[PDB]
C-alpha cells in the first residue's frame, strides 16, 4: 500500500518509517515541518537513512499549508504522529502551537480523509489524556488531563471519534506511555539525564524522583504500532494502550544509569512542574488481545541502547 | 460584589446580566466582541436594555485583545459564556473560529485568573459534550462529542479542570441543555420554526423530526446560573447539568406551536445534518442537591413567550 506518516522525522515517526520500509510491499510518504522541542539537526539525523530508500518520499512542509488533496492521493493508511508533544511547556503563550499543531492539524487531516478510501487512520495519542489515575489504566476510563498538552491531545482523539461516527473515517487510536530509546527527543527525562551524566553535570529531578512511568521501549512501541496496521481483525473505532515491559521511578532509572556509566550522579532536586501526574501505568490487556502485543525490552537493555545513542550523538 | 460576564451581548449572557442587575448589591461588567451567528443589530438591543442600569459597564472588545489583568483586578466572580455556539456550522473552514473563541479564549481567561482572588469562575458548557447517550445523562458519564463544536466546548471544560487542579482557580462548570425563550439566537430551531410559522412558510425539519431535546426555558437556565453564585453548598470543581421542565421532539414542538398560533404548519423535511444527537436528556439530580434547581416553566408557557418575542422582533 502507500502509507502516510505525519511527523515522520521525529523520534517515533522516524523509527516507524524505518520499520514499515522493511516490508518491500510498503511505500511510505513522510511529512514533517521540523518544529517542536527537537532541533532540526537531530531530525536530519533521524531521516538521513530513510531518504536513501527509494520507497520513501519525504515532504518538509506544514500539514496546515500543504495541499492535502495531493498528500492523501492514493494513500491506503495514515499514521498521524505529528504533534507538539512536551507535557511541561504548554502554559501561557506556549499553548497556541499545541492548539494549532494538535487540534487544527488533526481536524484538517480528518476533513481531507472524507473524500478518499483509507483502510485505516491510525491516530497516535498519549497516556497524558488520563491525567492522575491510580492502578493500571484501561481505555474505558474517564480521561481528566492534568496538562494543557494533554487537553489538546484528547481534543484530537474526540475529533477522530467525530469524523469516524459522521463520515466513517476508519480511525484507530493508540495511546503510548513514555517512549524511550535511541532518537528520544532531547526534552524527555532519559535524554536529559544521560546527557547530564555524560557531561558530569547535575541530574535534574522534578520533585523528589519517586514519580513513576510505564516506560515503553521504542522497538516495543513500533511493534505495537505496526501490529495495528497489519491485523486483519476489525479494530476500527478502538482506543488501545501501548505500554512497556517495566515501570520505574526516576530514582530507579538514575541508579540503573549509574550502573551503566560506573559514575555517581550529582542530583539537583527541582520544584515539581504543574501538569505532571505522579504515576502512569498502562493496562495493556486490550493490546495483548487485539494486536498480540507484548513488550519484551527490559529497562537495563533499553537504557544501554539510549545511553550508547546519546554518547555517540554528542 | 463585582461580576464579569463574558458574551454579555448574547442570548443567555444578556438575560444573565439582566437577572444579576436586579440585585442592587451586584456591579456587572459585560464584555462582548459581537461575533458568532447572531447579527450585531440584535445584540445592540441586548446591551441597550442592560445599559439603562448604572451598575452595568459594557466593554466592546475581543477577550483576546483585552488587558485581562486590568479588567480582573476588582472582579469577584467570572461567568464565562463567550463562545461560538452553533452545533451544525463547525465543519471544514468554519472550525477555526470555534478553536479560537472556545479554546484559546478560555485558556487566556484562566491564565489571567491564576493570581486574581476569585470567589468563583463559572464556566458555561453544553449538553453537546455528551454526544449520543441512552437515558438521562449524569455528569460523571464519559463524554464523546458528535460535533467539532462539542469537541471545542469539552476542551474548555478540560482547561478549567487543569487550571483548578494546578492553580486553585475556583471553577464550576454548568452544562446547559438547548435553551430557548425571548432573545433566542436566530440560528436555533424554535426561532426559525416560529419565524417560519408566523410568515406561513414551510417549517424546515433536519431529519424525521423525531429528535428530542431537554429544552430549558431561559428563566430556568438563569435561576440555576444565579444559584451557582448564591448557593450555600460548596460546588467548586463540580460539573452540573442545567436541564428543562419537559423533553419534546421537534414534531411535538411543531404541534405545540400550532396550538399557540392557531395555524396548521406546512412541514419541509430535510436531510439530517452531521454532528447532531437524536436525543438529549439531563439527569438534574446534582443541580437539585447542590443548587436547589427545579425548572418551573412549561413548554406551552415558554413557547408562548418566545412566540410573542419573535412576533415583536419582525
Ligand atoms: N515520545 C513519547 O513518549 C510519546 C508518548 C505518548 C504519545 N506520544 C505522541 O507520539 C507522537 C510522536 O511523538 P515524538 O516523541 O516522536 O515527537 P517528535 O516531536 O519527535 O515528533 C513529532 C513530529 O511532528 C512534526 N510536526 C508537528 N507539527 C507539524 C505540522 N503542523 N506539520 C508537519 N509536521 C509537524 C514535528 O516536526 C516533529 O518532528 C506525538 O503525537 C506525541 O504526542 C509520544
Ligand atoms: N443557547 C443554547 O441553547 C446553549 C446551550 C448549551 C450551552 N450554551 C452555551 O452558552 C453560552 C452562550 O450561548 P448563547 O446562545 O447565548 O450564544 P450567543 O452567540 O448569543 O452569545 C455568545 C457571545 O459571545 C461573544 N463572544 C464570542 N467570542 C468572543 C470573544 N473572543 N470575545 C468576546 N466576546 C466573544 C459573541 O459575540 C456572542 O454575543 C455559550 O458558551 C454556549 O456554548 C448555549
Ligand atoms: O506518556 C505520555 O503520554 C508522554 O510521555 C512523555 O512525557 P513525560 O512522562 O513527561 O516523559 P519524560 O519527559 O521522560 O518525564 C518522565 C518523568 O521524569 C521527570 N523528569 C523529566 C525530565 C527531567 O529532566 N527530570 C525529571 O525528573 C518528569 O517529572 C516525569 O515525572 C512524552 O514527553 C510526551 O510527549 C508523552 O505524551
Ligand atoms: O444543548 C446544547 O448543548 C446546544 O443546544 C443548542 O443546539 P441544538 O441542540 O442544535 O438546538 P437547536 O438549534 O434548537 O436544534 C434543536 C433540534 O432542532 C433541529 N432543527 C434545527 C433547526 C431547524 O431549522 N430545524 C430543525 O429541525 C435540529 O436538528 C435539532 O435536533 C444550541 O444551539 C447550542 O449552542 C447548544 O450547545
Amino acid at each position: 500500500m502507500k502509507i502516510l506518516v505525519t511527523g515522520a522525522a521525529g523520534f517515533i515517526g522516524s523509527h516507524l518509517c524505518q520499520a514499515l520500509l522493511k516490508n518491500s510491499a510498503y511505500h511510505v510518504v513522510g511529512i514533517d515541518h521540523f518544529i517542536g522541542p527537537t532541533p532540526a539537526t537531530l531530525k536530519t539525523g533521524n531521516i538521513q537513512s530513510l531518504e536513501l530508500n527509494s520507497r520513501f518520499q519525504f515532504i518538509r512542509e506544514d500539514i496546515l499549508n500543504t495541499d492535502l488533496s495531493k498528500l492523501l492521493q492514493d494513500i491506503d493508511v495514515v499514521y498521524h504522529l505529528a504533534a507538539i508533544p512536551g507535557v511541561r511547556t504548554s502554559w501561557g503563550k506556549d499553548f497556541q502551537p499545541y492548539v494549532t499543531n494538535n487540534i487544527m492539524v488533526t481536524q484538517q487531516l480528518l476533513e481531507a480523509c472524507k473524500h478518499i478510501k483509507l483502510d485505516k487512520f491510525i491516530h497516535i495519542s498519549t497516556s497524558s489524556v488520563y491525567g492522575e489515575k491510580s492502578g493500571a489504566v484501561s481505555e474505558d476510563l474517564l480521561p481528566i488531563p492534568l496538562s494543557p498538552y494533554g487537553v489538546t491531545k484528547l481534543s484530537g482523539e474526540h475529533l477522530c471519534h467525530v469524523y469516524h461516527k459522521n463520515f466513517h473515517i476508519p480511525i484507530v487510536i493508540l495511546r503510548y506511555f513514555t517512549v524511550y530509546g535511541p532518537r528520544q527527543r532531547p526534552d524527555m527525562a532519559f535524554h536529559r539525564l544521560i546527557k547530564q551524566m555524560l557531561e558530569d553535570k547535575p541530574l535534574t529531578i522534578f520533585g523528589d524522583g519517586t514519580q513513576t512511568r510505564d516506560f515503553t521501549y521504542i522497538d516495543d512501541c513500533i511493534r505495537g504500532t505496526v501490529a495495528a496496521l497489519e491485523t486483519k481483525k476489525n479494530i476500527i473505532g478502538e482506543v488501545i494502550n501501548i505500554g512497556g515491559k517495566e515501570q520505574a521511578s526516576i530514582l530507579d532509572i538514575i541508579s540503573m544509569l549509574e550502573k551503566i556509566s560506573g559514575k555517581s550522579a550529582t542530583k539537583n532536586f527541582l520544584k515539581s512542574v504543574p501538569g505532571e501526574p505522579k504515576q502512569t501505568w498502562a493496562d495493556i490487556s486490550k493490546a495483548s488481545t487485539l494486536l498480540q502485543y507484548s513488550p519484551t525490552v527490559s529497562l537495563s537493555d533499553g537504557l544501554e541502547a539510549e545511553y550508547d545513542y546519546i554518547k555517540q550523538l554528542y
